[PDB]
């Protein structure tokens, strides 16, 4: 549907993206960069013994902990739920090309059959619902914000003092944007408190994805990830190429004389937009609210922390069916977007904030360096925000869009296929409310619990549970698509928030238990998205604050994990193989050191005073932060500290007061 436009960062309305200093301008003309990651502090990801251990670990973890995933992917026995080929990437080298992401996805959703706006008025009420729900009565709380995160658009800060002013400054002027906006004066809105401009692209990396072996030729095989092309992109798809990514690391010796071992990968990456701040933080001013209210209210449905609070819900269930969502993001409806805007105008909240907040989804996108010789290049004419990509990674409150969107979805699957002698509750809003409201609390005879695109749906005794068995038996010959909304599947190896379910020879929810993923233990030690940064003074800014830490959370994460020993074992055999050296001695050094140099950062822990205090999410976190967006709960509060930095309370209570229709 007419194809997006695009600028070259020659011109002006590129130009007019980045502050007139220095990463701004870095960020702008990046361009393609590669590079074996440091793992762990002197060591690289490319390294010869490095490589020599992950091809031998590989290999044998996988001939001696076989995946053990019944026909309806339900996990058992060793608790295994696929090989373990996935270490063999060569973590720092991206296949080529990235995909250019897409400027509209109506084609797209289209072409699947996906609907374009609720089906039915039964749904209609329930998305409805779900805003009503949602963004209530919420109280308002501080500001948090992310230690060393970049504000991006236009100024790319790193600074925190930087990040308070303009943050707080964004609250100040929000209402003034917006209306600014209601006119249509974007390009003002932008201009005078950079609300608007663009997202910022940037490719993470995916470190293990899928790798099989062929057991006839001995020869590996990677998953093949297909990627846009600009023309592809621009037209979403109406004309350009679709096709495979090369994650071919042959390339590797000849560019960089790296030794690359046979049956061994570039990594896959995945496209991330970081936000505008001067745009989100109004925005997150609602979202945090929002996650508490749900997070505390709807708990059943949506608060998951400890392995036993998850397994507590779930065994109550006579079936519980893992999903699987599809491309999630580039699926998700602008629809969606419109009427959850509509709502909340009609909830009365201020329109100009509903405003910033549509507009938070339809912002163009800059592009970098997708490939060498590629990228630089703005899609979407901010002057006039209209595009369609789904949602967008680095928008304000985008877990609470896919939760909004895929719960219903996911209820609705229920109903549409073992509940219809529910659909007489959902009446009119006021039914549909009281009927959501129960339903997230977990008063129904179909029960869920999810996150996003992560979900574990239940089946009580009941009218609905014959039904539930058909459903999960549609979805395991997979030949139809449950939903009308998105392209929904069974996991295969089903798990919920990192833990695996592990089910007994019952099959029964009621004598299951979650454990961790053995997998992703392996995969976060050997094959880390980011290198250490040593080079990087402050340790909270790093991506990994404190890897070490893991060591001490380990047994309490993968203790459970029926192979869990054998698994050190294997490692601390092939370590000592590879590099002469236990494995084991490394990683308590690591640990020892971390926590001291850990106290150096934390207060009410004396210079010497270490860990104990700390929970194993803590020791989780700090060794990696993206291991928990959960909430400022779920973590020791000198622990927050450590990682974020609010703003005032009294500021964003002025704030919300004027956001809230009340």
């Amino acid at each position: 549907p007419r194809r997006a436009p695009a600028f070259p960062l020659s011109d002006i309305k590129a130009q007019m993206l980045f502050a007139n200093n220095i990463k701004a301008q870095q960020a702008s003309k990046r361009s393609f960069k590669e590079g074996a990651i440091e793992t762990y502090e002197g060591l690289l990801s490319v390294d010869p013994r490095f490589l020599s251990f992950k091809n031998e670990l590989s290999r044998y973890l996988t001939d001696h902990f076989p995946a053990n995933v019944d026909e309806y992917g339900r996990v058992y026995g060793n608790g295994v739920r696929t090989n373990f080929f996935g270490m063999r990437h060569m973590n720092g080298f991206p296949m080529i090309p990235a995909t250019w992401p897409l400027a509209s996805n109506l084609k797209k959703r289209a072409d699947a059959d996906l609907a374009d706006g609720p089906v039915s008025e039964r749904d209609n009420l329930l998305f409805r619902a779900a805003v009503r729900l949602m963004f209530s009565d919420l109280e308002p709380v501080p500001l948090k914000i992310r230690k060393g995160s970049s504000t991006c658009i236009p100024y790319f800060s790193n600074d925190m003092g930087t990040k308070i002013e303009i943050a707080e400054r964004a609250l100040e002027k929000a209402e003034e944007a917006g209306n600014l906006m209601l006119q249509g004066k974007f390009d003002d809105a932008y201009q005078l408190h950079q609300m608007g401009g663009a997202y910022y692209v940037v490719y993470r990396a995916q470190s293990t994805d899928a790798i099989t072996l062929d057991p006839k030729t001995g020869k590996f095989v990677s998953k093949d990830r297909m990627v846009a092309d600009f023309e592809y992109a621009v037209t979403g798809g109406e004309q350009g190429s679709l096709f495979a990514a090369s994650k071919d690391a042959s390339r590797l010796k000849e560019q960089y004389g790296i030794d690359v071992p046979d049956g061994f990968f570039c990594e896959r990456r995945r496209t991330a937009m970081g936000g505008p701040f001067a745009l989100n933080a109004p925005i997150m001013a609602v979202a945090q609210p929002v996650r508490n209210k749900i997070y505390s209210k709807y708990a059943y449905t949506f608060h998951h922390t400890t392995r036993l609070n998850k397994e507590e819900k779930v065994k109550e269930w006579s079936l519980c069916v893992a999903t699987d969502v599809s491309d999630h993001d580039t699926f998700w409806p602008g629809w969606l977007r419109d009427l959850i805007c509509d709502e909340l105008l009609n909830m009365g909240y201020a329109p100009w904030w509903v405003k910033l907040f549509e507009t938070s989804l339809k912002l163009p996108v800059y592009v970098g360096a997708p490939a060498p010789e590629q990228g630089h290049t703005l899609l979407g004419d901010p002057s006039n925000p209209d595009l369609e990509v789904g949602l967008s990674s680095g928008q304000g409150a985008t877990d609470l869009m896919g939760t909004l969107l895929m719960s219903i979805t996911y209820l609705v699957m229920q109903l549409d296929h073992t509940a219809p002698h529910l659909n007489s509750r959902i009446k009119d809003m006021p039914s549909a409310c009281r009927f959501l409201d129960s339903y997230w609390q977990g008063h129904e005879e179909i029960r869920q619990i999810s996150k996003s695109d992560d979900a574990m749906l239940g089946w009580t005794k009941g009218r609905a549970l014959v039904g539930g068995h058909r459903l999960f038996e549609m979805l395991k010959e997979g030949k139809v698509n449950p939903s009308p909304y998105m392209k929904i599947s069974y996991e295969h190896g089903g798990a919920f928030l990192g833990d695996i379910l592990l089910y007994d020879s019952r099959r029964e929810p009621g004598s299951a238990i979650f454990v961790g993923n053995i997998n992703s233990m392996l995969n976060n030690q050997f094959s880390p998205e980011y290198g250490v940064q040593s080079g990087v003074r402050d340790r909270s800014k790093r991506k990994r604050p404190f890897p070490g830490l893991a060591w001490a959370s380990m047994k309490d994460t993968y203790g459970a994990c029926p192979i869990y020993s054998d698994v050190l074992e294997a490692i601390e055999r092939c370590w000592w193989n590879a590099f002469g050296e236990s494995y084991r001695a490394y990683r308590e050094d690591m640990l020892k050191r971390d926590t001291l140099e850990l106290s150096r950062y934390v207060a009410s822990m004396a210079r010497q005073a270490g860990l104990a205090e700390l929970t194993p999410i803590d020791l989780e976190v700090l060794a990696d932060p993206n291991k928990l967006s959960g909430t400022e709960a779920d973590v020791s509060a000198n622990i927050h500290e450590v990682l974020m930095h609010g703003v005032s309370v009294e500021k964003t209570e002025r704030f919300l007061r004027s956001v809230m229709p009340r």
